[PDB]
């Protein structure tokens, strides 16, 4: 049409993931095949691309269609002249146990919309990101890109970020005091460790601001609403902010360089939970800690500061000056209360558990006093906190498995961005496909695809199949065709 | 009473090992941020308010005045001996809301559905640690 | 075989705790305990052991076949001439009353391989440790 969308296109963009829509538009979405294969064979149908250069696999993934991604990644065709259209076949089959083996043609990040990087890369406006990697072949395909090549990529990656807080800890702990921020360099085997850990930190403070300039413009042309969505990558962004910004204030003759570089410390190992995925228990774990600062933390701590500021200025405008210029020092603050930032400061200590009670004595009418203070812990420290802890009670309960699927969301991102950083990895990315024969194509060709392996097993079918690619079972690198293959 | 010490045993190793990384990355995350802010002395003077004149510029010293906001004992104006008294409180009040507010809460609510999935299992452990 | 393994033991080793898997095994395991005393009844099929030293009972709490231990310490056969290969007798039954012995012949910590020592003394990465001491036997 005029979208660019052929047959197999408007099947994709129909299906709304409905129990019943999914039904019949993978159907629907088998027959054309059959058909585009019975009619001119030498045509691949799913290889036609759309104006937005999508293919109909990567159509799917790139929306949220995924009942037709669940369907074309395991689509099993078993009439013979159609075996060829299958994504999924089976190698051998010895009882109870088959390995299955799947298709990695468009996917598998060698290609340029590869349904694996078009999920991960998602805007978040598409419905089922989290639930599109649950599917059997891209969940595997990406536990077994873990287990090798990245998960001891990314643990150096959490080494080096060990040692990146460990310099800047330590050349930060022991700064110059001396005066201003442009300081000597004094001739002694510690000032030059000093300067060595600031060099250190500065170039770490340029890397973690040229990875988010990469990733702002380079890489990932982002949205405004994708700022929103991607909270890690504006964490680093932010810390090097400080960090870089620490440098402008250092050589600027201003002592508020260490305003700045307190800011990058403190968010730098804030941001050491972003290296806490990859560990299932405590990635899933810090996922759980940003579903409890945006859907609980913001609703709590609007109310509350509505709570606080709204108190505290009913205390402000109760409390007068000194007046009587006389008292026994009850802990020595002999002080005027009557700033708003020192009573927001002492109703914030009610929360706490520091909460004075009878931080000031300089008001009139002692009863409207107290009647704030009581009115304010109980609506803010008896109901309000103990309702955090039981809103934040309901949520672990309703995203203890979206949690899971977030996780191994932020798992795939890591694992697609490591392979990006190297083109010598991307020819070891191949992940286990070893270009393995899976019967033949139209014309009786060899058809050598790409294919992950799994194993399975079933001990109610027995699979007695039409098409079996190895008559020997298992793999041992020796190998044998099945003659049932008519080509 | 032997079913309750199996959950205490999950609570250990499931909920407290997954909170005490995290409490302890924040809790020495903020208390290095906060002896970087805080200098010596530097005026050799103030009136003994509760009586700690002290050198709060060891690293022990404010690891052991941050661990005092978790139990409620926080004293949120442990030291004057800074600059720049907004980012000082800026650090107090991140470290609070993260840790305090929303750290131990939720500690609170992943117990809570810890116990709720270990109801069965804590029963047949304790029988395990019986037989 | 090689292992050691008869008949028995490996339709122990083949079943996954699955509720279809411990269908038929111990379904197997039954008819082959039968054909075991048809053919020659002298023979005693699981006192026989493997190059573990393990019995047929022995390796199911050994690994976590836990379907497996629950059909073989509940094992009642009705048939005559097999009725001694059952593990559960019923000595009396008055009306709705009726009294289950369970043998307790390679179990109950006399034995060197007890499957009440097995279980419980397990290294924690077999599976159903926990489950396995519900099972009606063991758990009274
Ligand atoms: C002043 C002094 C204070 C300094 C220290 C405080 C410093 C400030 C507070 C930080 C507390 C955060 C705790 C540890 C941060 C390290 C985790 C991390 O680094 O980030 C993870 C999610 O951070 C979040 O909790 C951010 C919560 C909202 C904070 C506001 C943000 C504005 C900017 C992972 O989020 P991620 O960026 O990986 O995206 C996921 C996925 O990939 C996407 O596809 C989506 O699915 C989405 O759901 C995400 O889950
Ligand atoms: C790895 C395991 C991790 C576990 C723990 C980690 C190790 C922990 C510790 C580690 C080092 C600190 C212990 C030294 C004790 C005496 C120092 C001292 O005080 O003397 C002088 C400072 O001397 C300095 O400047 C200190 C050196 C700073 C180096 C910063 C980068 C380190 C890496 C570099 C490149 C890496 C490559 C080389 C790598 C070998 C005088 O001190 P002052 O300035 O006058 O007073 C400061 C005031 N204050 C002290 C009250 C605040
Ligand atoms: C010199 C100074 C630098 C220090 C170097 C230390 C940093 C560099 C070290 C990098 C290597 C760390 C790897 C350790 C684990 C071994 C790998 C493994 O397979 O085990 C597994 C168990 O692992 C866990 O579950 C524990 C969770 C640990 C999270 C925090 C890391 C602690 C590192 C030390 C403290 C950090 C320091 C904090 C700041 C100083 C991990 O895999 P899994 O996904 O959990 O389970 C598999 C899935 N399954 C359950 C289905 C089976
Ligand atoms: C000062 C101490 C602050 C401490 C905490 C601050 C930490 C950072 C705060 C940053 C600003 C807050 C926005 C969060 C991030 C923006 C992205 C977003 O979409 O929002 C959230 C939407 O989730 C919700 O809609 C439920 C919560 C309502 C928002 C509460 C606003 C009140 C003030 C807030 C400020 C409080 C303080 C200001 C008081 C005047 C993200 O949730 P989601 O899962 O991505 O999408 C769910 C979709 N749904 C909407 C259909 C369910
Ligand atoms: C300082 C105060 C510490 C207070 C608490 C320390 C108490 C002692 C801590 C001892 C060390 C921690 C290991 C526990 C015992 C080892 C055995 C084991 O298998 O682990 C646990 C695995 O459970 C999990 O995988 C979930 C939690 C992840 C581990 C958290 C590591 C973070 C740092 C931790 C250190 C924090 C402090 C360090 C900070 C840098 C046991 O669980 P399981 O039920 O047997 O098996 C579940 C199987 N599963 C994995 C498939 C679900
Ligand atoms: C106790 C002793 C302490 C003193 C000594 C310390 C001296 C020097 C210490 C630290 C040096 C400072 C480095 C600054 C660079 C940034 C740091 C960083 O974490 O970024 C990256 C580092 O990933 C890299 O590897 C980048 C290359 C760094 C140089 C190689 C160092 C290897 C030294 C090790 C040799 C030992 C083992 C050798 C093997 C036998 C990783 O981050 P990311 O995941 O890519 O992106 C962030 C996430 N984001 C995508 C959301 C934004
Ligand atoms: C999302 C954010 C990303 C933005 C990245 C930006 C990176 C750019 C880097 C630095 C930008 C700003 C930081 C330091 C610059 C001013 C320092 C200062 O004077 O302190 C002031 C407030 O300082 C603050 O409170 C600033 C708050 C910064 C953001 C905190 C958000 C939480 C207080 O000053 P004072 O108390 O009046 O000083 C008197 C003391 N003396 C006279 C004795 C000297
Ligand atoms: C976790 C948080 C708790 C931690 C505590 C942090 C809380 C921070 C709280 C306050 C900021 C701190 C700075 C001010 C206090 C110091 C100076 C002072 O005494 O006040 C001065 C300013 O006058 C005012 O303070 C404003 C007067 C009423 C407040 C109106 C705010 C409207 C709501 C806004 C929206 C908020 C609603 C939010 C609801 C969601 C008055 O004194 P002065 O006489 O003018 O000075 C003499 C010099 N002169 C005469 C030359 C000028
Ligand atoms: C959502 C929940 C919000 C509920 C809000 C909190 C509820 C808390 C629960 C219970 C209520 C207790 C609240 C405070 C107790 C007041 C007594 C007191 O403070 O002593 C003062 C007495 O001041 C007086 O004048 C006597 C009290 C009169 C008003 C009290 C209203 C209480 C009911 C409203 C409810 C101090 O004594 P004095 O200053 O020396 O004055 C004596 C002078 N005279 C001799 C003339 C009298
Ligand atoms: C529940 C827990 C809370 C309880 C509190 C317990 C917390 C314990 C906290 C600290 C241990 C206590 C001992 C040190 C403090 C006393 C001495 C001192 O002042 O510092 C000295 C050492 O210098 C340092 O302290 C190191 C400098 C920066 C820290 C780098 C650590 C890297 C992270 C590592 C991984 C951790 C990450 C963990 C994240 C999971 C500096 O003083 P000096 O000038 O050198 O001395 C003069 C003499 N001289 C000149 C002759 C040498
Ligand atoms: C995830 C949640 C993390 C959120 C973090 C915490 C959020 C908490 C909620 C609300 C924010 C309240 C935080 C602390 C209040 C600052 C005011 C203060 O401390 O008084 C200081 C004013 O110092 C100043 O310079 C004025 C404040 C400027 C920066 C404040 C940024 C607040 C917004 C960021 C948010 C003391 O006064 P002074 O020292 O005498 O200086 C006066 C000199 N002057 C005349 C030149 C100005
Ligand atoms: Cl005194
Ligand atoms: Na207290």
């Amino acid at each position: 049409d005029s979208v660019g969308n052929t047959v197999l296109h408007a099947l994709v963009e129909v299906a709304d993931n409905t129990a019943d829509n999914t039904k019949f538009v993978t159907s629907m979405y088998n027959e054309i095949l059959i058909l585009g294969a019975k009619l001119h064979p030498t045509l691949k149908l799913e290889e036609l691309i759309n104006k937005k250069g999508l293919t109909p696999l990567a159509l799917a993934a790139s929306s949220g269609k995924i009942g037709v991604l669940a369907y074309i990644l395991q689509r099993e065709i078993q009439e013979p002249e159609c075996r060829h259209l299958s994504r999924k076949f089976t190698e051998w089959a010895y009882g109870p146990v088959h390995s299955s083996l799947y298709d990695l043609s468009c996917i598998d990040t060698c290609e340029k919309n590869s349904v694996l990087e078009v999920i991960a890369y998602s805007s978040s406006e598409t419905p089922n990101r989290h639930d599109m990697l649950l599917v059997e072949p891209l969940n595997r395909l990406l536990q077994d890109k873990w287990d090798r090549f990245v998960k001891r990529i990314f643990y150096f990656n959490f080494f080096v970020y060990c040692l990146y807080m460990i310099v800047f800890t330590t050349a930060a702990y022991y700064r110059p005091v001396d005066g201003l921020p442009p300081y000597k360099l004094k001739n002694t085997v510690g000032d030059y460790f000093r300067v060595t850990g600031e060099i250190l930190s500065v170039s770490g403070g340029v890397y973690f601001f040229l990875r988010g300039i990469q990733y702002f413009l380079q890489r990932r042309p982002s949205m405004k609403t994708l700022f929103v969505d991607s909270y890690s990558e504006m964490l680093f962004f932010v810390q090097s902010l400080f960090m870089l910004g620490s440098v402008v204030l250092y050589f600027s003759h201003r002592k508020e360089y260490v305003a700045s570089m307190v800011f990058s410390l403190a968010m730098g190992w804030t941001n050491m939970l972003y290296y806490t995925r990859g560990f299932q228990q405590m990635g899933i774990y810090a996922v759980m800690i940003e579903k409890m600062i945006l859907r609980d933390l913001c609703r709590f701590m609007f109310v509350y500061l509505v709570f606080l500021f709204g108190f505290s200025t009913a205390v402000v405008t109760l409390i007068e000056d000194g007046k009587n210029y006389w008292r026994a020092p009850g802990c020595r603050p002999p002080d005027s209360y009557n700033s708003l930032y020192s009573t927001c400061l002492e109703l914030f200590k009610f929360t706490i558990g520091m909460g004075d009670l009878e931080f000031t004595e300089n008001y009139d009418f002692k009863a409207v006093f107290i009647i704030l203070l009581l009115a304010y812990v109980i609506l803010t420290y008896i109901l309000l906190l103990n309702m955090l802890i039981a809103l934040m009670g309901e949520t672990v309960n309703k995203i203890a498995q979206e949690s899971k699927n977030i996780w191994k969301l932020q798992r795939a991102i890591t694992i697609l961005d490591t392979e990006k950083s190297f083109l010598k990895c991307m020819r070891k990315a191949f992940r286990s496909g070893k270009l393995l024969q899976v019967g033949y194509t139209p014309d009786g060709k060899d058809d050598y695809r790409w294919c992950f392996r799994v194993d399975e097993v079933n001990w109610t079918t027995w699979n007695t199949n039409v098409g079996i690619i190895n008559e020997d079972p298992g793999n041992c690198e020796g190998v044998k065709r099945t003659l049932s293959f008519s080509l």
